[PDB]
């Protein structure tokens, strides 16, 4: 049917399975495989990284259960929302699964740590609107009056994703002991609500000092002996895949970049007709693209894709000099005097 080979019915098996050929790589097209799963990237991926990985096998999860969550998981992303739609989600848990295959850490996680990074990036959008955690405190909105203005859209991505769990036939935790259930879930919150930019100065501190203090097995794997290490390094790294648009190969950087900015003008439209102060960023008659790419580089994801290639050094190299080749190229970009 292709469901069971790749939890999606498409007629184009062959091209889909062309594309998956590059699961374990940071070059992988998410966008192609979004073209040949018939716009279901999400439950695409993550039915191929649990193939890969063994973990239907390992917590004994049915397909079944499992395309069933995944595939309730991807309609509650919005497909109108230009940047944080279900391929997004699918980009964050394809490179989050790279990520874990660092031979400087392959060997370090357990399958439990494993579970739950790859959950947490699957689930770390959903119900995204298109809008800021600020405009929505700004706004009133229902959900910012539900969390209190605090990681206002984090906390509703957690929620939604524990929640549809209970729907018929997605309890995809159903087989785990109630102990690995509670640290599972434990782990999440705190990869998920890491996402929130807010916490980026922060993430990237306590990064640092992992750097600052890692030590390392005789044959080169990190060592990190206890809980708060383990979830320190996993939420930088789910972060780090949020963080990756501008570190993938040219082509799919841009694209990124389009939509992104097309979700920031579709916000800054919706602020215009308010009447309220345009957001930075956001207003499409004065926005250079360019340098703002730039600038997303120089302060937020190259000194953390620094940090984090540090860490692992040197199995993020790669990584770091296409992030370079990449801001070079926006430079070149930007209009002169
Ligand atoms: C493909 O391009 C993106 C991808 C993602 C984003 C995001 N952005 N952000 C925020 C948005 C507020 C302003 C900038 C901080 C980042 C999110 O929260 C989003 C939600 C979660 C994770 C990252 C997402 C932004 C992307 O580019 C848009 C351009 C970003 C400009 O950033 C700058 C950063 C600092 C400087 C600066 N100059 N001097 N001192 N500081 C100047 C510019
Ligand atoms: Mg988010
Ligand atoms: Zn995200």
């Amino acid at each position: 049917t292709s469901i069971s080979r790749f939890g999606v019915n498409t007629e184009n098996e062959d091209h889909l399975a062309k594309e998956l050929e590059d699961l374990n790589k940071w070059g992988l097209n998410i966008f192609n495989v979004a073209g040949y799963s018939h716009n279901r990237p999400l439950t695409c991926i993550m039915y191929a990284i649990f193939q890969e990985r063994d973990l239907l096998k390992t917590f004994r999860i049915s397909s079944d259960t499992f395309i069933t969550y995944m595939m309730t998981l991807e309609d509650h992303y919005h497909s109108d929302v230009a940047y944080h739609n279900s391929l997004h989600a699918a980009d964050v848990a394809q490179s989050t699964h790279v990520l874990l295959s660092t031979p400087a850490l392959d060997a370090v996680f357990t399958d439990l740590e494993i579970l739950a990074a790859i959950f947490a990036a699957a689930i770390h959008d959903v119900d995204h609107p298109g809008v800021s955690n600020q405009f929505l405190i700004n706004t009133n909105s229902e959900l910012a009056l539900m969390y209190n203005d605090e990681s206002v859209l984090e906390n509703h991505h957690l929620a939604v994703g524990f929640k549809l769990l209970q729907e018929e036939h997605c309890d995809i935790f159903m087989n785990l002991t109630k102990k690995q259930r509670q640290t599972l879930r434990k782990m999440v919150i705190d990869m998920v609500l890491a996402t929130d930019m807010s916490k980026h100065m922060s993430l990237l501190a306590d990064l640092k000092t992992m750097v600052e203090t890692k030590k390392v097995t005789s044959s080169g794997v990190l060592l990190l002996d206890n809980y708060t290490d383990r979830i320190q390094v996993l939420r930088n790294m789910v972060h780090c895949a949020d963080l990756s648009n501008p570190t993938k190969s040219l082509e799919l950087y841009r694209q990124w970049t389009d939509r992104i900015m097309e979700e920031f003008f579709q916000q800054g439209d919706k602020e215009r007709e308010r009447g309220m102060e345009i957001s930075p960023m956001c207003d499409k008659h004065t926005a250079s693209v360019e340098k703002s790419q730039v600038g997303f580089i120089d302060y937020i994801v190259h000194p953390l894709w620094e940090t984090w290639a540090d860490l692992v050094q040197p199995d993020a190299q790669d990584i770091l000099d296409t992030l370079e080749d990449n801001r070079n190229w926006y430079q070149s970009m930007i209009p002169q005097s």
